[PDB]
């Protein structure tokens, strides 16, 4: 059986890991470049590392341990949250722990993977249309963002992997009667980098200007900082606010720089203060997007939505990676347990899975809506 998967972000490499060792035939398709190569500039990192949990490594285990021991050798587990107060002061609240794991590292170890196998890549493909029938189903691509090149392939069955504003979930909605929402949240997220020491700390076990094995977080009031380590001593820093409130403070560069000083004093010491007024002034001005549906699935097993496509969630308050990684799980026995009838087992997973996917996500929607 062969099986189009459209997107080679997390979800889907883990998507097309765990079908792959299953014995199909799996092509993975996604229109960006090859993040591996170095001729590729936008690499489409969301963030530099992520907070992975006890149910995102145990997807990983189940689907692949000799590949989950190898790719996570160099995550960093935290004990706890420090909380660093308006005058500096930090409280530890050891732990619901998280670890830290790097981005491009466990998307292109899952790549690497996959290479191994009989796995196609297919980079540089943009899914345009699928046409449905009650057998194979035609895929049509446009190769290149200038030549926009047409391609087309027959598949047994589709697996949508292809982020929030899914082009595969659209296709699906032609065919199905699918409940269907986006919302754009007023939430914006901004990177910030906090550099490794020059010294190594031996209280840190490496060169980290703060505690590396806790999440540190800055609360303040509608907004907040936070950092989680990476493996060479730098953090990865995320500030989130309103966008209005944002859009407020890139005015001037004097305005930013003194929001940073009057609410996190003690970052000056650890972080460029101008380069971080840089990355506000030139932050995407893209807005987060959260999406539901249901059904998760086309009749007859022909196809299914998994990750970002059926469930864009508000980061932070939701656990997208970890969520997603639970998806592929969770299918993968649901095809065990019908021996391979897709029909069943996507019908199976829409039923089952639905439900606890709605409470996910309006929780950490409510929630962020809490502030
Ligand atoms: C700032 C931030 C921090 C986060 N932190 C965490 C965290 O700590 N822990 C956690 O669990 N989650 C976290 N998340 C959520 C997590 O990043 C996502 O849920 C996760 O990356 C979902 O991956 P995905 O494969 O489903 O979608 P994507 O990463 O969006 O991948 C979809 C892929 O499909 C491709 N594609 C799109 N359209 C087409 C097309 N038409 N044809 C072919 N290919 C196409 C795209 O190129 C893309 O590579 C965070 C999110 C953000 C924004």
């Amino acid at each position: 059986e062969s099986v189009a998967i459209i997107g080679a972000g997390l979800v889907g490499c883990l998507a097309a890991l765990a079908f792959s060792k299953e014995g199909y035939n799996v092509t993975l398709y996604d229109f960006r470049q090859d993040p591996r190569l170095d001729t590729t500039k936008n690499k489409n990192l969301k963030s530099i590392n992520l907070a992975i949990s006890a149910r995102g490594i145990d997807a990983l285990k189940s689907i692949d341990p000799d590949a989950c021991e190898h790719i996570l050798q160099d995550m960093i587990p935290m004990k706890g949250r420090m909380i660093h107060d308006l005058k500096g002061r930090q409280e530890s609240q050891l732990y619901e722990a998280i670890n830290s794991i790097n981005r491009s590292v466990l998307n292109n170890s899952l790549l690497d993977e996959l290479e191994k196998s009989t796995t196609e890549l297919k980079f540089g493909h943009k899914l345009v249309k699928i046409e449905w029938t009650d057998d194979k189903q035609i895929c049509h691509f446009a190769i290149g963002e200038d030549l926009k090149t047409p391609h087309t392939e027959k598949y047994d069955f589709v697996i949508g992997c292809d982020g929030a504003y899914s082009a595969t979930r659209s296709q699906m909605q032609r065919k199905v009667e699918m409940d269907f929402s986006q919302e754009y949240m007023n939430l914006r997220y901004i990177e910030l980098y906090i550099p490794p020491t020059e010294e190594f700390k031996p209280n840190y076990g490496g060169n980290f200007a703060i505690a590396p094995d806790h999440l540190h977080i800055w609360p303040r009031h509608k907004f907040m900082l936070i950092a989680l380590a990476n493996s060479d001593g730098s953090f990865t820093s995320t500030f989130f606010g309103s966008k209005d409130q944002i859009s407020d403070l890139i005015t001037s560069k004097s305005r930013v720089r003194e929001f940073l000083i009057e609410n996190f004093p003690d970052i000056i010491n650890i972080m460029d203060l101008d380069d971080a007024v840089k990355r506000f002034i030139t932050y995407p001005k893209e807005s987060l997007v959260c999406v539901n549906c249901k059904p998760y699935d086309v009749p007859g097993g022909k196809a299914i939505l998994l990750g970002d496509a059926a469930h864009a969630m508000v980061p932070f308050y939701g656990q997208g990676m970890n969520c997603g990684f639970e998806d592929v799980r969770i299918l993968m026995a649901l095809l065990k347990k019908h021996s391979g009838d897709r029909s069943r087992a996507f019908t199976e997973y829409t039923q089952t899975r639905h439900k606890d996917l709605v409470s996910i996500t309006e929780l950490a929607k409510r929630n962020y809506k809490e502030m």
